[PDB]
């Protein structure tokens, strides 16, 4: 046989999060028999388990690693090659933290339109972000980003959280007119349209059942002619709202 004198090839993070797994690779060439050496690699005292691939004169061994709390700290990762009476070891360190992540705290997760709204994160003064919830932040995202130093590696972790903002139903003037007046067969789009979170079912009755055709464009006929009541409730309440309209002759 023969096994050159020098270490092996070993690529590994220099840094591992306790309960998450790692992906070691450990390699060399030049030997031979390659088939008959015998891989050993390990962190710690935990005895891995690799997927050795052969080569022309040359093996890569590939291993996946799991940590725990038992071993924060410095771990010492070895990869040895061994044939006959000889073997060559190559040795490195890899440091197990724990990094607890920046939890975000939210007051209140749902929350009414005007409500006053509280965030800090929880894993020197105390800050927190004070907002008075708006519509517009329905659905929103509110973020805790920390950092950790380890072996002067700089780690990064975040949370984000979506707000749940609900406003009450609504009817402006603006998006559902009060009134229309429309010529006998011309074509309009009758609008209506109800505001809010949840979004309330809105119904524009005449005489209890004939609807309103809203949102579509339609060809006004003798029958749309009439007076027509919009309903637009959902949890938050509900909003009444009369609808007047007029066919003029064509
Ligand atoms: C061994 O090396 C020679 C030179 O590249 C090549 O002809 C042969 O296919 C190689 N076998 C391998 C890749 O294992
Ligand atoms: C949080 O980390 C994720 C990776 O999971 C990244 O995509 C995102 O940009 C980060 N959010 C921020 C800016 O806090
Ligand atoms: C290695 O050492 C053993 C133990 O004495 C011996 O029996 C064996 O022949 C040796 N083989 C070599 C030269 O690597």
């Amino acid at each position: 046989f023969v096994l050159p004198a020098t270490p092996p090839q070993l690529v590994s993070p220099r840094v591992l999060e306790v309960d998450t797994q790692g992906t070691v690779v450990c390699s060399l060439d030049g030997l031979f028999p390659v088939s008959e050496a015998q891989v050993h690699l390990a962190l710690g005292d935990q005895r891995l388990n690799p997927t050795v691939t052969y080569g022309n004169d040359s093996f890569s061994a590939k291993a996946s690693v799991s940590v725990t709390a038992e071993d924060e700290g410095t771990q010492r990762l070895t990869c040895a090659v061994i044939l006959g009476n000889q073997s060559q070891e190559t040795l490195q360190t890899v440091t197990i933290y724990s990094f607890p992540a920046p939890n975000v705290i939210l007051t209140k997760p749902e929350v009414s339109e005007g409500t006053e709204v509280t965030v800090k994160c929880e894993a020197g003064p105390r800050a927190q972000l004070l907002l008075k919830a708006t519509p517009e932040d329905n659905g929103r995202s509110f973020s805790c980003s920390a950092t950790l130093e380890v072996a002067g590696q700089l780690i990064h972790k975040n949370q984000t959280r979506e707000l749940r903002v609900l406003y009450g139903p609504r009817l402006d003037e603006r998006d559902c007119p009060g009134n229309w007046t429309w010529p006998e067969n011309s074509q309009q789009t009758p609008m209506c349209q109800a505001w809010g979170n949840p979004l309330p079912e809105l119904k524009c009755l005449k005489d209890g059942t004939f609807p309103l055709p809203i949102g579509e464009s339609v060809t006004v006929t003798r029958d749309l002619e009439g007076t027509y009541l919009c309903r637009a409730r959902s949890t938050q309440g509900e909003v009444t709202r009369e609808v007047t309209v007029n066919v003029l002759s064509p």
